[PDB]
């Protein structure tokens, strides 16, 4: 065929060529040695990879049987826990330890703030995310509902001064709250000067300095009329841009044009659940963008490029620089899937996670070298890889061994390849300390991946009985315990000042007032970072890190244990007679709509993340984990007789045209209705639900990938 032979491997040519021509030059890695390394690591680690996947299946079969064999109404927690221990699911917790991970950048070890996640196959989005380190607070306030569109203050086609004024006043208050003046308010400022290394703020009847002069980090322009003033609070920078010759500056009492906030200080470039990549061509598109980001030369159509560092004058008068870019992680795929980018002599596809480590690892070397500017990414010499969907410490150890072996192939120092552990599978949750210990010399974060975690929750106890509704899951005892337990594990392992303790995505992209009002819970909970779906939401979530002293919050949580194993293990079973018929129908429609809405963009257009209108037309930006949840929940309800297979069909058929109409503003869209059996997307949605109970841990990829490939093939013939 078209493939390249390397040992027992047959490498898709598009991949072979990309690596030889694009990825390898400049890494000083001998191309032949590299490919021999690929062959050898794949040969050596494939059996253990398959062994771990089989173990998941066996543990799940035993749990299914445990539930099927009993008919008591309340779960005997003591017996359940004993059983889980006996089968090797719940492992002993190791003695206290402190992570030793080193060579990590300050953005990760020290700085608390928002973290962006973006699909790596979308070059423009990736570039926007990387540039989102600094963002306009005025743009974020004016452009969203954080400033209400009440009478007189609504967005028009052109600039509304009443709205602009609300924006200005909101930000003045932020300034008062974050970097307080000794006396008076920023709301009454008339100017800013730097005198003998001190920030002086002019008021009407007097002048004043900062309550804490140390929050003054610098400025631009002349000290006697700066163009901007740089502040710092809780390690995050705040920049006041001064220019009366600007749209809003002319209206402003101190000539202030904008307030820029340091926002997304880290960004995860995603190869997993926000992208649709099912063959060699898709992986190469992803790898090519990852390469462009690391070499610093990625450029997208509508011409977008990466930002340079930002130049400042220190308070004393000396010069310095700050990073202009969000520090990048890459999220590899997990241990499950294979991909035909490489097959063996049998035609057997190679594990995609192994490939990701080799290739995203190889590619990240460019981020440690000069960009033809200074190097793009890690100044401390680390490569940062988020690893999703791991179950238990053995799976964590395997990943670490994979990274070690890749480090050899790449001629990299051991432990160069750091690991962001997603805690989004129940067997990881209940063995979290052990998972951290397995990666104690590589771990740079843990994060509560809650949509996925809920999917795993449902699949794991699928045989136990009907689960509560999807909307109910977010407030269930198990998940609230999971959230605290994650923080507790991290802090006890010494994450404070060493590694990120992260929480999940705000998915409601247009509900920013709600985000600002409520997402503050996450840093109040001791999280040094949390996920936001866009640069705009990053700028807004930043506010939370100014109001909350995360470092202090973490210090106060030290040595506390706020969740028991019993709480973690509390299965979200719905109570008897929980739902009226109408509520059941709502929930079915809800879930069928969320499956159809997402699947149709995935299968038809290879889009894995977008603003998808939900059943109530609320814009949600969710990755593939939303599919895992909805399909598992419906499968759970079908399994326990809450709904019939005709209910599912009727809902699918009822919701399909609604999704069709929701996609009206898209020229590439093909209506699913009314020829359902001719729509691969519709059939994919159906299959995910009807085959849901039989998918390993409820994973949707084997079905989704097959259907997407099916669509790709039909579109060519
Ligand atoms: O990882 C999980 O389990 C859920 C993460 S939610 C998410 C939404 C959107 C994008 Cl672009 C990325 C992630
Ligand atoms: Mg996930």
């Amino acid at each position: 065929t078209d493939r390249v032979s390397v040992g027992n491997l047959r490498i898709a040519r598009v991949l072979y060529d990309f690596v030889n021509n694009e990825a390898l030059p400049g890494t000083d890695i001998d191309p032949d040695s590299f490919w021999a390394g690929v062959d050898k690591v794949v040969a050596d680690l494939t059996p253990q990879n398959q062994a771990l996947l089989n173990a998941r299946d066996e543990l799940q079969a035993q749990i299914d049987k445990w539930h099927r064999r009993r008919v008591i109404e309340p779960i005997d927690m003591d017996a359940y826990r004993q059983f889980l221990t006996e089968i090797g699911y719940l492992l002993p917790e190791p003695d206290d330890f402190t992570i030793t991970t080193s060579g990590v950048d300050a953005e990760i070890t020290t700085t608390a703030g928002p973290q962006l996640v973006v699909p790596v196959l979308n070059a423009r989005f990736a570039l926007n995310a990387a540039n989102a380190r600094w963002g306009s607070l005025y743009d974020a306030l004016y452009g969203t509902d954080v400033i209400p569109e009440t009478d007189g203050a609504e967005k028009g086609p052109t600039y509304n001064k009443v709205r602009g004024d609300k924006v200005i006043a909101y930000a003045r208050k932020f300034l008062d709250d974050s970097v307080p003046l000794s006396s008076g308010s920023f709301g009454d400022a008339t100017g800013f000067t730097v005198q003998d290394g001190q920030l002086v703020v002019a008021l009407p009847d007097k002048s004043t300095g900062l309550a804490n002069p140390g929050q003054f980090a610098g400025y631009t322009g002349a000290a006697e009329s700066p163009t901007s003033v740089l502040l710092i609070n809780h390690g995050l920078h705040i920049e006041i841009l001064i220019d009366p010759e600007s749209q809003v500056g002319t209206t402003d009492r101190a000539g202030v044009k904008d307030v820029i906030l340091e926002s997304a200080i880290t960004t995860i470039m995603d190869f997993e659940d926000s992208v649709a990549a099912v063959d060699a061509a898709d992986k190469v598109l992803g790898y090519r963008n990852w390469l462009g980001l690391n070499k610093g030369d990625l450029a997208a159509a509508v011409l977008r490029v990466l930002n340079r560092d930002r130049n400042y004058t220190a308070p004393g008068g000396g010069q310095f620089t700050l990073p202009g870019r969000s520090l990048m992680f890459v999220r590899n795929v997990g241990h499950l899937m294979t991909n035909d980018a490489i097959v063996d002599t049998d035609g057997s596809e190679v594990f995609e996670g192994i490939m990701d480590a080799l290739f995203t690892g190889l590619i990240a070397i460019h981020g440690l070298k000069a960009s033809d500017g200074p190097l793009i990414n890690s100044r401390t010499g680390s490569i940062y890889i988020v690893k999703p969907k791991m179950h238990g410490p053995a799976e964590v150890a395997f990943t670490c061994e994979l990274f070690s072996r890749v480090e050899d192939v790449l001629g990299l120092p051991q432990n160069t390849m750091k690991i962001g552990i997603m805690d989004e599978e129940r067997r990881t949750t209940v063995n979290l300390k052990a998972c951290i210990k397995a990666a104690a010399d590589r771990v740079v974060f843990i994060n509560t991946g809650f949509l996925d975690r809920t999917g795993d929750e449902i699949h794991t106890s699928m045989e136990a009985g009907p689960m509560v509704r999807k909307g109910t899951m977010k407030s269930q005892p198990w998940i609230l315990a999971y959230e605290d337990h994650n923080v507790d594990a991290g802090l006890a392992a010494g994450f404070s000042g060493r590694a990120q303790v992260g929480k999940g995505m705000w998915t409601m992209t247009e509900l920013m007032a709600d985000m600002v009002e409520t997402k503050i819970a996450q840093p109040r909970a001791g999280a040094s970072t949390a996920w936001v779906p866009s640069p705009t939401a990053a700028t807004l979530h930043a506010l939370h890190y100014h109001q909350v002293d995360v470092a202090a919050v973490q210090q106060g949580l030290a040595g506390k244990r706020r969740a028991t194993i019993e709480q973690l293990l509390t299965i979200p079973l719905a109570k008897e007679l929980a739902w009226a018929p109408d509520e059941i129908r709502e929930e079915v429609d809800n879930n069928c709509q969320s499956i159809l809405g997402y699947v149709v963009r995935w299968v038809d257009q290879g889009v894995g993340a977008s603003k998808v209108p939900d059943i109530h037309d609320v814009a949600l930006m969710e990755d593939r984990a939303t599919l895992r949840i909805s399909s598992q929940l419906l499968a759970n309800w079908l399994r326990h007789g809450v709904i019939t297979s005709a209910d599912v069909r009727a809902s699918l058929e009822r919701m399909a045209p609604l999704v069709d109409r929701q996609n009206a503003g898209d020229v590439a869209y093909r209506p699913m209705a009314p020829n359902f059996d001719d729509s691969i997307a519709f059939l994919a949605a159906q299959e995910l639900i009807l085959s849901g109970a039989q998918q390993p841990n409820g994973y949707t990829e084997p079905i989704l990938h097959r259907r997407r490939r099916e669509f790709k093939a039909r579109a060519a013939e």
